[PDB]
């Protein structure tokens, strides 16, 4: 084990990760048992048994009471299942800080304190959508989940223009209130872009959204990384910057590699420090000094002479990531055997505040179906493969934040959910019709720490 | 014959501007019809590119005119072609002769910004109907300086009232950085104001589409969005933060505007209200000073409950500015506008149109994506279908995003979104389409400029 890896702190993540994922992949093996029994005179008793034993909840009573005519309806139930699982993984997400970082714990009153004494009032993520980077944030930086504004793209692809409105809604913040510090104290907006490559098989395994071309992943990250810092500078008075980090991760190994920027964010794409040469390079040294030469390492690999504050934030990454890297060694072998897509539903709307775990949920960002249909069409087309070829519905979770003080946004969200649907019901009438895609409607008030609210299915009796 | 608070000299400029614009759309038919009767002479091409000159000021598509002897002249394209030019034509006028007067940084946009200060408003948000026989509102009903004003037009006047918090926070911030408008310290207020509609000579069928032609309907769900609003605001920022609300409704057969005057707090009554035309006959045969004072007292007098002294003056002064239209339409239109219905030239989609400040000129339906404006589109395509479909003549659709010019790769971002809703209409309309009975201009505009709008696709290819 490295000198720098948090060893109980690996094993409680893994904890996590395999509780989670056990309770999704236990479906089937109770499906295919119950299957086994459709023709037995107490047959409803004894699923229902089974399934509470099994999964912790019971079934939809209709569709076992129903059974002996049409046949048992397998893909109905599992698709239940996949949302009954996700909505009680969600609601224990917020009611028991798996990850220890929620607002006010103290990983997380730390971590911001970190931040300020960098130069930083707020970080901002987009890594790509890809299902492969959900636990980018928690295991694989380890930063509290809620010091940090996650927001993935395909292709790490955001919205410049709504960046530039949050990094105004930041400032007004530290105007009225003071929320995080004084608006005249100096410190910068920090936004991150995290792409992502395959090293084991880089030409197929890669950020699809870019064909699996590392380059293009890496340098259209940069382009809208400098975009929305042009953005700033150039639609407001005065000093009016931002800072920026470029990022990529190995989807195989969860090393990153870090673009350490000069001041004014001037980043070489072509020259990357890897967090698996950082490893190497402290393996021998105690942990002090291993944290030194993390630390000369990151200086050493700026593009021009960088700002004290990011080095120091930028070391606490490789520091952070290095336990990542003995994770996926201890726990994988040094290589996720699910380098692809394996995730076991798919995720639309607004990010997904309660999800951070690898291959759990096939993530499309989109306002509306008539936009990014093209990134929802690859979700569907990659779970024809993962579900479909096997009889089983693709199960889509809708989601949409709102602002639970603008009355009525309640409303709204509810409304834009069922929007979703029918657009998504009018998309695949095929397999719509076939039974094989069914859609939760979640949504989630943004304005306090309590769990997302389950508002309707395509699964009705 | 003219009210003593009337300006005179306003009234004439406006009516040579909305008088030079209608003729230019109203002479399009005419031209079309004398080139359909020349279509078979030898000199035909020749001919009609000259009468085109001479009377419109553009040319006619080659190719449309050429192969008329084989495909017959294919009036359809020729006439949404000469809307979309005649749409081009005056909306670069407007923005090179700026004929309202009203451009930024005009002598009329600095006096009602420092009037506005005055009032205690450092920002004036007017949501009318998207209606099109309200797109003249701020310029003629209220004479209000365009470019002082936000102008948000939507079916029913239901403003976005999350978006509408945001633009609350955008304008708190320059205040903080800037101190545009003023300093934010400054005890000022942000002012959304929702503008609904209803006709007096046929109230029952004349009125507000969105609501049924419920007058009482349109006026009480306009309030209940400013309410909201305020109630975002409040609920939503530290130390007491607010905004006042206006409600106010103006009627399309008279121009005439009607003011639910409210108290301190936003305070106000929907059953009964201020009538301009009355504060007309109240103020009638006064000198122009007092006839000020009265409106100022009517105004004090008609409120829900004791108002807010500056909300008193500035309805006044809309009052003031509305006796003016008033006249305008008692003088130029015989009192009651001949075209209660719908009568507009053109469809508009998208964000709303800078530009256009005449009445049925534009049916406008707001919209980020056809998946959302779908309901409202339907309408005004309903609409042409009686206007135009009817008579052989297509649905011209001129679609329209603006776009910060500050922000890189912002007009690119625009043009495809512009493309996007280009695509989804086709597929909506799909008859309408190939049987070239609906055509679609595409236009951006940088609002971070006083720039014209630019052209960047068309359903019309050769
Ligand atoms: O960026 C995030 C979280 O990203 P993700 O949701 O993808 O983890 C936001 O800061 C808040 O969570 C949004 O609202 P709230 O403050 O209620 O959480
Ligand atoms: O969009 C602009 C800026 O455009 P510009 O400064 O280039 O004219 C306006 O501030 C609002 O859209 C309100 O509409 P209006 O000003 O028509 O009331
Ligand atoms: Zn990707
Ligand atoms: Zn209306």
């Amino acid at each position: 084990m490295h000198p720098l890896t948090d060893a109980s702190a690996n094993d409680a993540l893994h904890a996590y990760d395999t509780a989670v994922k056990l309770a999704f992949d236990r479906i089937v093996p109770v499906l295919k048992r119950l299957s086994a029994l459709q023709h037995e005179d107490d047959f409803v008793g004894r699923a229902q048994a089974i399934a509470l034993e099994e999964l912790g909840f019971p079934l939809p009573e209709p569709i076992l009471d129903t059974a002996w005519v049409s046949q048992l309806d397998m893909r109905t139930l599992y698709a239940w299942c996949v949302f009954e699982t996700y909505e009680q993984t969600s609601e224990a997400f917020f009611r028991d800080d798996p990850l220890q970082g929620q607002p006010g714990s103290p990983s997380a009153e730390a971590f911001d304190r970190f931040l300020l004494d960098c130069g930083f009032h707020l970080l901002d993520i987009t890594p790509c959508a890809d299902g492969r980077l959900a636990h980018a944030i928690g295991f694989g930086l380890r930063l509290p989940f809620s010091s940090v504004r996650r927001r993935p793209h395909a292709g790490a692809l955001f919205d410049v223009e709504n960046t530039v409105n949050r990094w105004v809604k930041t400032e007004h913040r530290r105007y009225r209130e003071a929320q995080p510090n004084p608006a005249h104290a100096d410190t910068r907006y920090l936004k991150v872009a995290l792409y992502h490559f395959s090293s084991l098989d880089p030409q197929h395994e890669g950020c699809a959204a870019h064909g699996s071309d590392d380059a293009l992943a890496a340098s259209c990250g940069l382009s809208r990384l400098k975009d929305f810092q042009q953005a700033v500078e150039n639609s407001f008075c005065c000093g009016a910057s931002v800072d920026l980090l470029l990022m990529g991760i190995d989807t195989d190994t969860d090393a990153i590699r870090v673009h350490v920027p000069g001041m004014d964010g001037s980043t070489r794409l072509d020259r990357w420090l890897d967090a698996r040469d950082v490893y190497d390079a402290t393996l021998g040294l105690p942990p002090d000094q291993a944290r030194q030469r993390v630390s000369a390492l990151v200086q050493e690999a700026a593009a021009s002479v960088p700002d004290p504050g990011m080095v120091t934030l930028v070391a606490r990454l490789f520091e952070h990531n290095i336990s990542q890297i003995d994770y996926v060694r201890q726990f994988h072998g040094g290589a996720y055997d699910d380098a692809g897509h394996a995730e076991r539903f798919i995720g639309v709307g607004i990010g997904f505040k309660e999800i951070h775990l690898r291959n759990l949920t096939y993530f499309a960002y989109m306002d509306t179906v008539e936009e990014g249909a093209a990134d929802l069409d690859v979700g569907v087309k990659i779970f024809k493969g993962l579900n479909v070829s096997r009889g089983l519905p693709v199960p889509v979770v809708v989601r949409f934040d709102y602002h639970g003080q603008v009355p009525g946004a309640r409303d709204r969200a509810v409304r834009h959910c069922q929007r979703v649907q029918t657009a998504i019901e009018s998309r695949y009438p095929e397999l719509f019709q076939q039974g094989l895609l069914h859609a939760l409607l979640t949504v989630r008030d943004q304005d306090r720490h309590t769990p997302a609210e389950a508002v309707g299915s395509t699964i009705v009796f």
